[PDB]
């Protein structure tokens, strides 16, 4: 009898004619909360589509916020899916009236990286002009190989799915500028003076980052409190001082930068006299750091950063870096 066969009844949320909808996203978040897996065909469809969307973007996303329009900027999330859901509960779901920017490092370290990245990609498809993803140093092959994401994708899906993730990450833009005044990138500024927005737009980004150069710096550099630059403590890119930030901002007619890429106990830091802000959105990082996290609110008519701090929420018993080397 027809009632006795089973096909895809029990395999979870499905796209609507291959497309992301709000209902799908709500179903997906619940499915993931309950530690279940998105059907591989749906994951594939999300990846192919988001690759297409991202590949049409400039390396520098340039966004205009009208006077009364707001946006939220989040820093690193590192596969802390339950904390990601908490951000949406604290700050509202993404929408055309509640836009978000996630400033890189979505994956690795935390062991729900697949759930974070597919949720973020789903929202990018749903609200392509109001949900922004910028590349971090962890959206790269070398980092994924060591720090969990490659292992996690291979465990949950296959090596072929991982290859596709790698290709998609290559199209993530490297920076975003709001109203010609606030520049957002994962890492920071440059190992030499005189770089302008033109240079960022010119980066052919669909690749793994070079060992040095502007693409490397955007993903890897850190501020230092003293003037000038130093070779990075990380062995990649540089540390840049307040004079570097100020010269860059002045030449480019910008007010300040928002970057991520470093943990802060309070979830954020205001440095370089207000010119360099760090936002970090992974509370109690790797279940050990004990840090608060934050996200930033901004408005078209007032682009000053307003910080909202939050703390970690419970998650299932999977250890951080369970999938790592
Ligand atoms: C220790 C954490 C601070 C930042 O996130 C983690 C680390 C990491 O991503 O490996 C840093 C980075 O973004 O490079
Ligand atoms: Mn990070
Ligand atoms: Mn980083």
């Amino acid at each position: 009898g027809a009632s006795m066969t089973i096909e895809d009844e029990y395999s979870g949320p499905k796209l609507e004619d291959g497309k992301v909808t709000i209902s799908f996203m709500k179903e997906l978040m619940q499915w993931y909360k309950d530690q279940k897996k998105l059907h591989r065909k749906c994951a594939y469809q999300i990846l192919v589509q988001v690759k297409e969307v991202l590949s049409k973007l400039s390396t520098l996303v340039e966004t205009t916020l009208k006077e009364t329009e707001k946006i939220t900027v989040c820093g690193d999330t590192h596969g802390q899916f339950y904390d990601l859901l908490n951000i949406f509960e604290l700050n509202g779901l993404p929408s055309e009236t509640n836009p978000y920017i996630f400033n890189g490092d979505f994956v690795d370290r935390g062991s729900f990286s697949v759930e974070v990245i597919l949720t973020l990609f789903g929202f990018k498809l749903l609200y392509p002009d109001h949900f922004h993803l910028l590349r971090g140093n962890h959206e790269t092959d070398n980092m994924n190989q060591i720090y969990g994401f490659e292992g996690e994708v291979k465990a949950k899906y296959t090596a072929q799915m991982y290859e596709l993730f790698s290709e998609v990450f290559e199209w993530l833009p490297l920076a975003q500028c709001i109203n010609g005044k606030v520049l957002i990138m994962h890492g920071g500024l440059f190992s030499e003076d005189g770089v302008t927005l033109d240079d960022i737009r010119k980066i052919e980004r669909n690749r793994q980052p070079p060992d040095s150069g502007p693409m490397c710096d955007l993903l890897w550099s850190d501020p230092q409190p003293q003037n000038g630059r130093s070779i990075s403590k990380r062995g990649v890119s540089c540390q840049f001082g307040p004079d570097v930030t100020k010269a860059f901002l002045e030449e480019n007619n910008l007010d300040y930068i928002i970057r991520s890429h470093e943990v802060k106990a309070e979830g954020y830091e205001v440095a370089h006299g207000g010119r360099c802000v760090t936002v970090f959105s992974a509370p109690n990082y790797c279940d050990q750091m004990g840090n608060k996290a934050s996200y930033i609110h901004l408005q078209g008519s007032d682009l000053r950063p307003q910080f909202h701090q939050f703390t970690a929420v419970p998650h299932p018993n999977v250890k951080p870096m369970a999938y790592a080397n």
